[PDB]
């Protein structure tokens, strides 16, 4: 099953449950790493590649909507289908030249959004009957919010027609019912119990105090998920349950240990990424002042030309830099550095 | 040959030089905006989309390897190759949304850079042997430093091989040889001797005065390079050559509209777009100064967030629409607006 750590490009199929298999034997998490443009992808494919790394890119409905421009009327969700679409054929051409296996996944998609997911899932369908892979490794459903029984089921739907392409579902169970803070280990089987005899190729994302009162992390929680999995399903395996871990920024490097060795597989990057892409580029402008602000600057007079450095090659590569920087902590604190 | 008008995304074939007939005959130029990344290609399709104009996609050497990021080495050309195709598919997946029609080019290349422009032909033929069109509409050639035998003769090896697929090709012309500053007509004319019988889908960009001593712009020798080809065919058209305009910025209205009247078809713009979409995103971190500094900020003490600040989605989208609005300033001189 270590055939996919020398994979280039975006994976699929069998391949995303063996990457999550090594990470799950290995212990250690893949952070998964919102991209809203060219620019932020290049950043975490770089970021993975220069670390020997897995990664994981997505796009919730805000940034597949980003990618087909802001002035896409977004009504009928048709910014966010046709710019995820596109964001995904981009990610599949551009990702082998990193040399890295690369997981495509879409993030929350709450039952309001499901046009998003319907128009996905078409694309994919499409592409798959002429190339046998659909165009994303997976998708996530965030009907959290709805009953356990009604989003169990729905998932149940979806997962049936997911599974025609070997894609694999991530889905987010809360709090809802149909502590009482945290998702039982009941629930959260319950899950597993609907959508295993569809295809193994599913991951739980469940409430454990990770906010996104004052709920405190219970990451113990998370290895009680897997030890009632085994014993209900009866089998060796320590680790049955595919974890995600969902607003992680603040969480110390214990709290991370202890959610990885109880089987989390992807951790969830999003505004920490934000911030780090825009310090590079807050630093070029700031430092380079009165350098921008006309085509005339400086260091002389009117004579020099500022096209050297207005360039958006030269300080939107800052906000790469950085933003591949932030990336790279987080593989060390995931484990995910020097894996491949 | 008005059915291009109502054409949704990348045109190819014949739809490209019916759309470049429609520029003569109804005397508009199309502007060729150079692109980097997702953000500067949305904010040209959403310019030509609100004008109600169609447009051309340009990825330079440099811009194309900027689409695979400068971590990529571009020593074999391998980041400028990666990046254009995954630029083009990006492109490809995206137009449509806008409802336009475009024309997806590449830029100056060199003799030197011919490893590039033979990666994306071959990646153009696996394309059209799938699909039955290739990734880019068309290339540009800038042989303009060899000997015009050579650089003519190399322009035939290529445009034979690209005719296959019905591409498009862009030949740049200089005053290299064998007033003298000058393209004289007979050497322009030898391009069309060369190319016609091949295919008639090609563009010839000749020098006369565009810097890119001080030779002044002669926008008048254009339409001494259609008559004379006029006389050589021997037909009624008055403008038998399709001729693009290389650094056009600072001519004035004037020049631009005899040249447009001398059969210019296409006119690039690549610096003047460069720092319209700089502006925008200056013009936000600095009248949000301190509200970027931190996750902390502003307007009260460390209790408020700067998620809502730092997004990317927000400032980066202030670049789209500085750089649009240069676009539409280009689409109203070049009488590109409003043809659809
Ligand atoms: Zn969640
Ligand atoms: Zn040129």
């Amino acid at each position: 099953m270590a055939e996919v750590l020398k994979k280039s490009g975006v994976i699929y199929g069998d391949d995303v449950r063996k990457l999550f298999d090594y990470a799950q034997e290995k212990g250690f998490a893949i952070p998964a790493i919102n991209v809203t443009s060219s620019s932020t992808v290049v950043a975490a494919l770089e970021s993975a590649r220069d670390n020997k790394s897995p990664i994981i890119l997505q796009t919730s409905q805000g940034g597949a909507a980003y990618f087909a421009g802001k002035g896409v009327s977004n009504s009928d969700q048709t910014a966010s289908i046709q710019g995820s679409i596109a964001a995904a054929h981009y990610i599949r051409a551009i990702s082998p030249v990193y040399g890295i296996p690369v997981i495509l996944h879409t993030d929350h998609c709450a039952k309001k959004l499901l046009p998003w997911f319907d128009g996905m899932l078409k694309a994919d369908e499409e592409f798959f009957a002429k190339t046998g892979q659909p165009l994303f490794s997976s998708h996530m459903l965030d009907l959290s919010e709805e009953t356990d029984d009604e989003n169990i089921a729905t998932c149940v739907k979806y997962f049936e027609r997911m599974s025609k392409m070997n894609q694999w579902l991530e889905m987010e169970i809360g709090i809802t019912g149909g502590e009482s803070l945290y998702t039982q280990p009941e629930t959260v089987f319950a899950v597993y119990k609907a959508l295993a005899p569809i295809s193994p190729n599913f991951s739980i994302a469940a409430a454990f105090g990770n906010v996104h009162g004052n709920v405190q992390l219970r990451p113990s929680i998370l290895g009680e998920h897997q030890k009632y999995a085994k014993e209900q399903i009866g089998t060796d395996n320590k680790k049955p349950l595919y974890l995600v871990f969902h607003g992680g920024s603040g969480s110390s490097q214990e709290e991370f240990d202890t959610a990885i060795a109880s089987g989390v597989v992807k951790v969830n990057l999003d505004t920490d990424c934000q911030y780090a892409y825009l310090t590079g580029i807050r630093d070029y402008i700031l430092n380079k002042k009165e350098y921008l602000m006309t085509p005339v600057g400086n260091p002389d007079g009117e004579d020099k030309p500022n096209k050297k450095y207005f360039d958006p090659r030269v300080w939107v590569r800052e906000g790469e830099k950085s933003m591949s920087a932030r990336i790279a902590e987080a593989l060390e604190i995931f484990h995910t550095k020097n894996q491949l």
